[PDB]
C-alpha cells in the first residue's frame, strides 16, 4: 500500500471534464465518495476508443496543490487500470506546461498516488497514456486531489526540486545503465514487499530521462531475487549484484545488451554486504550477515574474464564489525569500501576503526587508525554515507549514521579522510562544523563540480517509519569547507531510498519503505535540479557543449582531445554510480588537468593508476567560466 503527504480537498463545488464517459459511467462519478461506482469510457457503443484519456479537474479556487490518488475499479475487473500517465497543474485552464509527475503504475487494483513539490494550482490534470494490460479502456472509481498546510516560495540560487517519477515498484536498489543513459531500479519478488519470499524472482523497472517512459521486466533468468546485495560494475563493464533475498547468487547486468545474465554463485552466502571494484576490474566484498546465515563472513574476489569467486580468508571481517547492539547480524553490513591502488580496498566505516583490505593471495588485512579530529573518535556510524570526491587527491567525504542500525539516534559527524599509499594511515579532520541536519538512511552523489550532494534521512533511525524525517538536503563544498542547505523536497526519503547522478548533471532520487501492507512505501522518484544549471535570472542556463571527443574508449595513462562550443575552466571525470542501503561504492570523481590547445579544443590524461581511474564506464564533464556544467559524454576507461 502507499504515501499521499497532504490533506484531502473538498469536492462539494468540482467541475469535472472527461474526454469520454458512459452512461451510468459518467465523469463525475470518480467524485462522489463511493468506492463501488466509477468512471469508465467508452465500450460497445461507440466503439472502444484508445488512450491517452483525459480527465481534468476545476477546483474553482486556488489550492496548494501536493498530490493526488487514484482508487481503480473494485469490483473485480481488470478492465481501466491506469498503466503510463501524466499529472499536470494550471492555474487559467490551457497552460498546463510539463508534467508534475509522470510515470508508470502497477497493474493492480490498489490505489496509486502521485506526490509531488507544493505548486498552487485551481486546474489538475489526469492524463492516462496507457492501460496496465494493454487494453483501449479507462477507469477510476474514486479521484482525489491533496493539499500541504501552506505555500512557501523556493529560495532564488537553492536548486529546484521537480518533476516526480511515478514507479511501478519502490526503488530500493539502483544503478544508471552507461551505454543508454537510463536507470535502473529493482524491489524484491513482489513490488512492495520481501518477507515471505519463495525466491528466484526480481522485479525490476527503468526510467528514461530523454523519453520519460517507464518500463517493467521480470527477471527469473539469473534464479535471484536480489533485494539486500552488494552492488559493483566490473572492469568489463557489468553490474554484479550478489546476495540478498537469495544468499549465494551472483546476477550480472549487461549495459551494451540491455540483459541479465547468470554469474557464478558466491563461496559465502551474504546479505547486506558492500562490494567494491578493484585496480584490476575485479571485484572485493566482505560481510553480509543478513542473509545467509550469521557468522564471521571474510572477504572474497570475484574475477570477470574466469568468472569465479575466490575465497580470501584471511582478508578479516573482524577490524571492521562496529559495536552494534544487534550483534554480527548488522555490525558487518554496509561498508565504506573503496577500490584502491594495487589491489587494495579501503574500509572507511562504518566503524570507528579504519582498515585497508589486500587482495593478494588468500587475503589481508590492516589498521588504517581510528576516524577522529580533533573533535575526537569518530563513533560508529552505521548508514553514514562516504563519498570519493577527489580521487587524485585520495579525499573521501564521510558524514551522518548512528551507533546502531535501528533504535538510535544519527549525528551531524562529518570528515575528510585523505588516502595515501595502501598500509599506510590516512589523514582525517572533521568537515566544516558537520551536517546542518542529523541524519540517518540519507543518501549521496559527487557532483561535476566536486561538491556532494546529500539528501533525505532522519534524525533517528526507524526502518519503515517516516519519523522525523529531513527534508532540507545539504551540499558540501570542498575548496570553501562549507556545506549548504538547499530547497527542500516534500517527500520522505529514509530507509530503502537511493540517490544517482543523472548524465544530465540532475539527481534522482527515490525509493523508501518496501514493507507490504504499510503505509510508508513510495513508489516513486524525484529529480533535483542544482543551482549550476540555472541563471541569475532563475532560468535554465546556456550549457556548453562537448563537440567531438578523439575517443570514448581509453586506457589509464591516456589522453583524450576534446572540441566544445566555448571556452572552458574545469573538467571531471564522474565514474557511474549504483545504489542501494545508503551504499555507493561506484562513484567517484577525477578532477582533470586540461591542456588548452586553442580554439576551445582542450587535452587531458586519464590517471596512471587504475587504483584511482578505476575501470569501467565515467561521465565527462565539462565546466565554463559560470561554472554551468554540460551533459556527459561516457567514457569507458580500461587497464
Ligand atoms: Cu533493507
Ligand atoms: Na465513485
Amino acid at each position: 500500500a502507499s504515501a499521499p503527504i497532504g490533506s484531502a480537498i473538498s469536492r462539494n463545488n468540482w467541475a469535472v471534464t472527461c474526454d469520454s464517459a458512459q452512461s451510468g459511467n459518467e465523469c463525475n462519478k470518480a467524485i462522489d465518495g463511493n468506492k463501488d461506482t466509477f468512471w469508465h469510457t467508452f465500450y460497445g457503443a461507440n466503439g472502444d476508443p484508445k488512450p491517452p484519456h483525459t480527465y481534468t479537474i476545476d477546483m474553482k479556487t486556488t489550492q496548494n496543490v501536493n498530490g493526488l490518488s487514484m482508487l481503480p475499479r473494485q469490483d473485480g475487473n481488470q478492465n481501466g487500470w491506469i498503466g503510463r500517465h501524466e499529472v499536470y497543474l494550471s492555474s487559467d485552464g490551457t497552460n498546463w506546461g510539463s508534467p508534475v509527475a509522470s510515470g508508470s503504475w502497477f497493474a493492480d487494483s490498489t490505489t496509486k498516488y502521485s506526490n509531488f513539490e507544493t505548486r498552487p494550482a485551481r486546474y489538475v490534470r489526469l492524463v492516462a497514456i496507457t492501460e496496465a494490460n494493454g487494453q483501449p479502456w479507462t477507469s477510476i472509481a474514486e479521484i482525489n486531489v491533496f493539499q500541504a498546510s501552506s505555500y512557501t516560495a523556493p529560495q532564488p540560487g537553492l536548486g529546484r526540486w521537480g518533476p516526480t517519477i511515478d514507479l511501478p515498484i519502490v526503488p530500493a536498489a539502483a544503478a544508471i545503465e552507461p551505454t543508454s543513459g537510463r536507470v535502473l531500479m529493482w524491489s524484491s519478488y513482489r513490488n512492495d514487499a520481501f518477507g515471505g519470499s519463495p525466491g528466484g524472482i526480481t522485479l525490476t523497472s527503468s526510467w528514461d530521462p530523454s523519453t520519460g517512459i517507464v518500463s517493467d521486466r521480470t527477471v527469473t533468468v539469473t534464479k535471484h531475487d536480489m533485494f539486500c546485495p552488494g552492488i559493483s560494475m566490473d572492469g568489463n563493464g557489468q553490474i554484479v549484484v550478489t546476495g540478498g533475498n537469495d544468499a549465494k547468487k551472483t546476477s550480472l547486468y549487461d549495459s551494451s545488451s540491455d540483459s541479465w545474465i547468470p554469474g557464478p554463485d558466491m563461496q559465502v552466502a551474504r546479505g547486506y554486504q558492500s562490494s567494491a571494484t578493484m585496480s584490476d576490474g575485479r571485484v572485493f566484498t566482505i560481510g553480509g550477515s543478513w542473509s545467509g546465515g550469521v557468522f564471521e563472513k571474510n572477504g572474497e574476489v570475484y574475477s570477470p574474464s574466469s568468472k569465479t569467486w575466490t575465497s580470501l580468508p584471511n582478508a578479516k571481517v573482524n577490524p571492521m564489525l562496529t559495536a552494534d547492539k544487534q550483534g554480527l547480524y548488522r555490525s558487518d553490513n554496509h561498508a565504506w569500501l573503496f577500490g584502491w591502488k594495487k589491489g587494495s580496498v579501503f574500509q572507511a566505516g562504518p566503524s570507528t576503526a579504519m582498515n585497508w583490505y589486500y587482495t593478494s593471495g588468500s587475503g589481508d588485512v590492516k589498521s588504517a587508525g581510528k576516524r577522529q579530529s580533533n573533535r575526537g573518535v569518530a563513533p560508529d556510524a552505521m548508514s553514514g554515507n562516504a563519498v570519493m570526491y577527489d580521487a587524485v587527491k585520495g579525499k573521501i567525504l564521510t558524514f551522518g549514521g548512528s551507533p546502531d542500525y535501528q533504535d538510535s539516534d544519527a549525528t551531524t559527524n562529518a570528515h575528510i579522510i585523505t588516502l595515501g599509499e595502501p598500509g599506510t594511515s590516512p589523514n582525517t579532520v572533521f568537515a566544516s562544523n558537520g551536517l546542518y541536519f542529523a541524519r540517518t538512511f540519507h543518501t549521496s552523489v559527487v557532483l561535476p563540480d566536486g561538491s556532494t550532494f546529500i539528501t533525505g534521512g532522519q534524525r533517528r533511525g526507524i526502518p519503515f517509519e517516516d519519523s522525523t524525517p529531513v527534508f532540507t538536503p545539504e551540499i558540501y563544498v570542498p575548496e570553501q569547507d562549507t556545506f549548504y542547505k538547499q530547497n527542500p523536497n516534500s517527500i520522505v526519503r529514509v530507509y530503502h531510498s537511493i540517490s544517482l547522478l543523472l548524465p544530465d548533471g540532475r539527481v534522482f532520487n527515490g525509493g523508501g519503505g518496501l514493507c507490504g501492507d504499510c503505509t510508508t512505501n513510495h513508489f516513486d522518484a524525484q529529480i533535483f535540479t542544482p543551482n549550476y544549471l540555472y541563471n541569475s535570472n532563475g532560468n535554465l542556463a546556456t550549457r556548453p557543449k562537448i563537440t567531438r571527443t578523439s575517443t570514448q574508449s581509453v586506457k589509464v595513462g591516456g589522453r583524450i582531445t576534446i572540441s566544445t562550443d566555448s571556452s572552458i575552466s574545469k573538467a571531471s571525470l564522474i565514474r557511474y554510480g549504483t545504489a542501494t542501503h545508503t551504499v555507493n561504492t561506484d562513484q567517484r570523481r577525477i578532477p582533470l588537468t586540461l591542456t588548452n590547445n586553442g580554439g576551445n579544443s582542450y587535452s587531458f590524461q586519464v590517471p596512471s593508476d587504475s587504483g584511482v581511474a578505476l575501470p569501467g564506464y565515467w561521465m565527462l564533464f565539462v565546466m565554463n567560466s559560470a561554472g554551468v556544467p554540460s551533459v556527459a559524454s561516457t567514457i569507458r576507461v580500461t587497464q
